[PDB]
């Protein structure tokens, strides 16, 4: 009975200078995810195994398959778009 | 040989009005993850099963274990804090 219905953020516009940095951000979220997992005893394995706490994405963000990177970048942009949609202003400083 | 070293965003300060909305954001990010997974053939299962594409967190955001909700909120906050550290102003309009 559960149908996910994310908000339409398609017409939400971000500063290009911010989108240019999507990898920095995505890489940073990846680092946070990885430090945590590793802190809970996870380690790299080619196959994912919950029993031996083994994960194939526990590698430097750069080693990640490009679709994982793509996913992380989009997730980050969605997060920020959502902030904008909630009545907040984002602008580069000076 | 890989040691994650995330940026220290401890001293990054966000508007309280935004942090107040952290669940809303976290819920939306969850919906997006969920629509995708389901689009790729995943469904709910008590136990995660990659072979049968079964996932426990394919439930309405509200029904999630509190630790997952908590993880999602912090992730979102980290994300937004990262924007701030990169030289951007975030302010309620």
């Amino acid at each position: 009975d559960y149908i996910p219905e994310p908000m339409d953020l398609s017409l939400v516009d971000l500063p290009e200078s911010l989108i240019q940095l999507s990898e920095r951000i995505a890489e940073n979220v990846h680092e946070v995810w990885a430090k945590a997992a590793i802190d809970e005893g996870w380690t790299y394995g080619e196959k994912r195994d919950d029993i031996h706490k083994k994960h194939p994405c526990l590698v430097p963000y750069d080693e990640l398959p490009e679709e994982e990177k793509e996913y992380d970048r989009n997730t980050a942009m969605n997060t920020i778009k959502m902030v904008k949609k909630l009545g907040f202003r984002i602008e580069k400083e000076d």
